[PDB]
RNA sequence: GGUUGGCGUAGGCUACAGAGAAGCCAACC
């Protein structure tokens, strides 16, 4: 398994060593290994937080703020997500993120590369102040709008004429509290993860799970159709993914495709569909 | 191709909300 093709991480991990020694506020936060090597603890939210910081300022020339009460995305991930949108879009294109987090990184990533618009939601107060603020720190109001809705839904009233190239979405993976505390193991000494998930809980949870959460967003592309040319999410469970494609079978949407985003140990999917006629549809991977 | 059971990440491996994932084994259709 492979990063996309175009992720700029794919073969070329950062070196950390190299991070701490031009960053004061990375070497903060590393650990010595007994190798003698510069490593970091990924489950100590500060650690993280300033590895992902450190990483846009340095390779991506964006300053984020983030707290650490909120889910702190890796950046790897997201670009992954970033990269195959390019590829369903066919890369002035016009993007909505759904719960864009408090790093606003999707529609940093997506402007900054590409010079895409964005519509930007969200439904938590302390997500849409970080959010709005990591994009005027950044100069880019002119091309991301971040709006506060009392729902994550593509049924909202900012949007009449305008045509949408895509949406994309992190939809919360989990239904109880079960489920995020990653108990549900055949064995319970199943070894742990080597990160830590500090999501809010409209980040990490919703009524039903990502499985009832992404049919929400599909019947809600049932009465929008034609005025996004693509729709599309994340899946953190591989066993969402075949359901999902059953329910848009069944009502009857023509075109779909799904992909992985390979990074470290932990994959993630995506699920993507349109009611054009005219797209091109990306290949999932091969058998 | 599929279904069912078993195994499978403790970071002396740079993660990716670990998805029991990537995989591996057996058996049955």
């Amino acid at each position: 398994k492979s990063m996309h093709a175009r992720n700029r991480y794919k073969d070329k991990p950062p070196d950390f060593a190299y991070l701490a020694s031009k960053y004061p506020d990375f070497k903060q936060h590393v650990q010595i290994n007994l190798n003698g090597r510069v490593s970091l603890n990924f489950k100590d939210p500060e650690a993280v937080r300033a590895l992902t910081c450190t990483l846009l300022r340095e390779d991506f020339g964006l300053s984020i703020d983030i707290p650490l009460e909120r889910l702190i995305p890796t950046v790897p991930l997201r670009l992954n997500y970033i990269h195959w949108v390019e590829d369903l879009i066919g890369h002035l294109r016009r993007g909505i993120d759904i719960g864009t987090g408090a790093s606003c990184i999707y529609p940093l990533l997506g402007a900054t590369l590409n010079g895409w618009y964005f519509l930007a939601t969200e439904v938590d107060d302390m997500c849409f102040n970080y959010a709005k603020k990591n994009v005027e720190q950044n100069n880019l109001s002119d091309l991301i709008k971040v709006v506060k809705v009392p729902q994550k839904t593509l049924l909202m009233d900012a949007l009449s004429e305008i045509i949408y190239d895509f949406c994309m979405c992190n939809p919360p993976f989990f239904a109880n509290q079960l489920e995020a505390k990653g108990v549900n193991s055949r064995n319970p000494r199943r070894p742990p993860p080597s990160s830590v998930n500090t999501g809010g809980i409209t980040e990490i949870m919703a009524e039903g799970g990502e499985l009832e959460f992404v049919k929400r967003i599909i019947h809600d592309s049932l009465q929008l159709k034609k005025r996004l040319r693509w729709y599309s999410c994340m899946l953190g469970k591989k066993c969402s993914l075949a359901p999902l494609k059953e329910e848009l079978r069944i009502q009857g949407v023509p075109k779909v495709t799904y992909t992985e985003f390979c990074q470290g140990r932990t994959m993630r999917w995506a699920l993507a569909w349109s009611f054009y006629d005219d797209v091109t549809v990306p290949s999932p991977p091969s058998k």
